[PDB]
C-alpha cells in the first residue's frame, strides 16, 4: 500500500522548541486608567449619561489596570465621529488604520527580538503572525515580511480574528514548526490595537463597556527554535507540552463579531467561574502527562489576564499563594488586556525580573511553569514550560 | 546555559505525513456558465450595460468553466439588493450567511472524509479550518468542532482571510502537526462561499468582473496522519517537501480587502504572466532538494490551483508540459470553477479516483511523484512535493 520508505526529506530537530529572544512594543499614547472615564465620556460626547459613567468609573477602578497604551488619541478620534459613536458605520476607517499599524507595531517588537537574538534576519525560516485587529490580503504576515526584509521564501502562517487565547496557540504552533524542521527559526508576532473595537457607550450594552475599560494595545515577538547553537544563541524557556480545551458548559460565553460598525464584544456567561471551575482538571491532566508531580505553588505562572476576576478566582479555587499571579498582574496593571500578546509580555517580565533579582532561573526560581491562554470557545490553551538556570 | 536534556515529552511520529481520506461538498444551486451572463446582468439590474455584458459573455466563454455551485440563488439575492449592487454596504448580511454556511458546508465534506477514513471521529486530534469567506469569534474551527461532535480537547488552528494559495498552506501546516505528534490525526477543512464577494458590475473595474466569472463555492476535507495503521488506514498521498515563495516584482499583483461593501477583489499585474515566468525557478529548487543533482515535469503528476485558465495555459506553455499534465486541474475548473483554497483538494480527490478508475499503477496517474501548487496574494506560491501510493 506504500512505496518503500525514505529518510525524512526535510530533516527534523531533536531538542525541545526554545524561546531564544523576546521583544515588545506599545503605541505612544498613554492613558491613566483612573482618569480614563473622564476622557472616554468626553471624547464620546456622552457626558449626559450620568449613571452610565458612574458605572464605568467603577469598572475602571476595579480593573487592576493602572494605565493603557493606545494608537488612538484625542486628535484621531475627533477626526472620526463614527468611531466615537456606539454603533455607526465605521469598519472602513478602522480597517484603514489597523491594516497599516498592526504590522508596524509588530515590526517594532520584532526588530527588538531579532536584535536581542543576535543572528542575521536571513536565518528566519518561518513567520507566524497573530492578531485580532482587522484582516487584509495579503495579510499582516506578508506585510511584516516586507517591512523587515526577510527572505521571500519564509514560510508564513497568518492567524486572524484569533482572540485572547491565541498567545497560547502560537506557542503550540511554533513548537511543531521548530521541532519538525532542523535549523528552523520561527519569528512569532502577536500584535493588537483597539482601533477595531473602540466605540461609544450604550446603556443597554454593558459588556461592551467592560471592553472599553480593559482592552489595551501592544505587540510582542519571540524567536522560537530547537537545538540552540551553544554560546551563540541563548535559551530562556523550553516548550514541552501543549493542550487545548473547550471548557464544559461554556457555549456562548464570549462572542465577537466583525460588523459594519467594527468589532463587537459580547459577554454572556460567568467567564471567571467557568475557567476557575475547570482549571483544576486541565492542569492535573497536563501534569500527569508531563510528570506522572510538582505543586502548583512550585511552578511559575504565565496566565492571560482576561480580567482580574479570572486571576483572582483561579488563585482561590486552586488555593495558590498570591505571588504566583503577581507577574501576570504586573502586566495587567502596566498594560491592560492586549488579547493574544499578553502572555508574551508576561513571559518577558518574568525573565527580566528573575535576572534583575538574581534568582536561580528564568522563571523566578522554579524549573517548570505554565502558560495559559483564555478566550472565546471558551478556549483554554495550556503550555507547560521549562525555564533555564541563571547565576 | 540549559537544564539537563530530557526525552521529548510528547512523542513524535516517524513516517511522512500522509493523506488518508478525502471528501468534498458543494451547495445545491448549479449555474451553467454559458448562460450565466444573462442571469448575472439581470439580477443586478444591469441589462442596459450592453457592451459590458458582451465583455462578460466573452470572459465566461473563455473561462474554462462549465458550471459552478453557489449558496446564493435567485430568492436570496432578491432579498438583498445591497449585494446585487456593485458597491453598497452589505458586509453584515454577507457575514450572517457565511459565518453559518461555511462551517456547515465544511461539515458536509468532513463527514465524508471521516466516513471513508473509517475510524471513530474521537480519534481526531487536530483541526485545521481554512477559509477566505467571513470571520467570527469563536471561529469556523470551533463551529465545525461542535457540529461534528469532536472531542472538546482537539488542537484547533483557524485560518481566516487566506486566499487562493492556502490549499498548499494547509498541507504545509498539516505536515508538521502529523509528523511531530505520534498518533495525531488531523482533520483539514477548506470551505469557501462567494457570498462575501458577489457584486454587480462596473464598467471601470473589469478585474472585479473577472472574479464574478470565475469564483465558485465548495468545501473539501482531508484526514492527515503519519504512521498509518496497517490493514486499517489507507494511504493515498505522502507529503515530503513543502516550500513557500513570494514571487519577484509581484507587489500588488493580487489584493483583496474586507470592507463595508464586502470582500473586494483587485488584479493589478499580469498574474498568469508572473506565475509562469517564475514557476520554473520555484519547481527547480524544490526538485533539487527532493531528488538531488531528477524526473521531468512530464513524469510527475500535477495538482495546480486553477485560479484561471490562463495560469494553467501559461505554466503549461512555458514549462512545455504535454497537455495531459494539467488535465485533472482543468477538469475541476471545468466542473466547479475556482473554489479558492478548496480547489486543489478537489483536484487531489479527482486524481486518485480516476487513477483507481482507469486502473493505473499509482494514485497519481501512475507516477510516483507529483506537485500540489497554490497561487495567491503576495504573490504567494505554495509548493508541495507529494508521493503517490501503488495500486493493485
Ligand atoms: C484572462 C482571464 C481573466 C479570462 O480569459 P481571457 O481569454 O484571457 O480573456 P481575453 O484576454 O482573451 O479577452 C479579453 C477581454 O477579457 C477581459 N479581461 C480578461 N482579463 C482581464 C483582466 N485581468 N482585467 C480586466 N479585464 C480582463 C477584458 O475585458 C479583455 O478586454 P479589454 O481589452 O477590454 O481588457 C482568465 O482566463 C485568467 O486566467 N486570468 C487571470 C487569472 C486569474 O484571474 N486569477 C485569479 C486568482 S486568485
Ligand atoms: O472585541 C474584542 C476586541 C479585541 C481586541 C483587544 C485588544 C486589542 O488591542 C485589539 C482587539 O479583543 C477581543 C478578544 C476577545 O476574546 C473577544 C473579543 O470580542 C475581543
Ligand atoms: O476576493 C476574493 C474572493 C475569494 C473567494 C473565492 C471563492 C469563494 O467561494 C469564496 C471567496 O477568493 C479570493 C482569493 C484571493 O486570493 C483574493 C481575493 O480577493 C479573493
Amino acid at each position: 500500500a506504500t512505496f518503500p520508505p525514505c529518510a525524512r526529506k526535510m530533516e527534523r530537530a531533536d531538542g525541545p522548541a526554545t524561546v531564544l529572544a523576546i521583544g515588545t512594543a506599545n503605541p505612544p499614547n498613554v492613558f491613566d486608567q483612573s482618569t480614563y472615564p473622564d476622557f472616554y465620556f468626553n471624547i464620546t460626547n456622552s457626558n449626559h449619561m450620568t449613571d452610565l459613567k458612574t458605572k464605568f468609573q467603577r469598572m475602571c477602578d476595579k480593573s487592576g489596570i493602572t494605565k493603557r497604551y493606545m494608537y488612538l488619541n484625542e486628535e484621531i478620534l475627533k477626526a472620526n465621529p463614527n468611531m466615537c459613536a456606539y454603533w455607526e458605520k465605521s469598519l472602513d476607517v478602522r480597517q484603514d488604520m489597523v491594516v497599516v499599524e498592526v504590522p508596524k507595531l509588530g515590526k517594532e517588537a520584532a526588530t527588538k527580538a531579532i536584535k536581542e537574538w543576535g543572528q542575521p534576519k536571513s536565518k528566519i525560516t518561518h513567520v507566524v503572525f497573530c492578531t485580532t485587529s482587522g484582516v487584509d490580503m495579503p495579510g499582516a504576515d506578508w506585510a511584516l515580511t516586507k517591512l523587515l526584509g526577510l527572505r521571500p521564501s519564509v514560510k508564513r502562517l497568518m492567524m486572524y480574528q484569533q482572540g485572547c487565547f491565541a498567545g497560547g496557540t502560537v506557542m503550540r504552533v511554533a513548537k511543531d514548526l521548530a521541532e519538525n524542521n532542523k535549523g528552523a527559526r520561527v519569528l512569532v508576532v502577536c500584535s493588537e490595537l483597539t482601533a477595531v473595537t473602540f466605540r461609544g457607550p450604550s446603556e443597554t450594552h454593558l459588556d461592551s463597556l467592560v471592553g472599553q475599560a480593559l482592552f489595551g494595545d501592544g505587540a510582542s515577538a519571540i524567536i522560537v527554535g530547537a537545538d540552540p547553537i551553544p554560546e551563540v544563541e541563548r535559551p530562556w524557556f523550553e516548550i514541552h507540552y501543549v493542550a487545548s480545551n473547550i471548557l464544559p458548559d461554556s457555549d456562548g460565553a464570549i462572542d465577537g463579531h466583525l460588523r459594519e460598525v467594527g468589532l463587537t464584544f459580547h459577554l454572556m456567561k460567568d467567564v471567571p467561574g467557568i475557567i476557575s471551575k475547570n482549571i483544576g482538571t486541565v492542569l492535573k491532566d497536563a501534569f500527569e502527562k508531563v510528570f506522572g508531580v510538582p505543586s502548583y505553588n512550585d511552578v511559575f505562572w504565565i496566565a492571560h489576564p482576561g480580567g482580574p476576576a479570572i486571576l483572582d478566582q483561579v488563585e482561590q479555587k486552586l488555593q495558590l499563594k498570591t505571588e504566583k499571579m503577581a507577574a501576570s498582574r504586573q502586566v495587567l496593571s502596566d498594560y491592560g488586556n492586549m488579547s493574544s500578546a499578553c502572555v508574551l509580555f508576561i513571559m518577558d517580565h518574568l525573565r527580566k525580573k528573575s535576572v534583575e533579582q538574581k534568582l536561580a532561573t528564568s522563571g523566578e526560581g522554579y524549573e517548570w511553569g505554565l502558560l495559559l491562554g483564555f478566550g472565546p470557545g471558551l478556549t483554554c490553551e495550556t503550555v507547560v514550560l521549562r525555564s533555564v538556570p541563571l547565576a
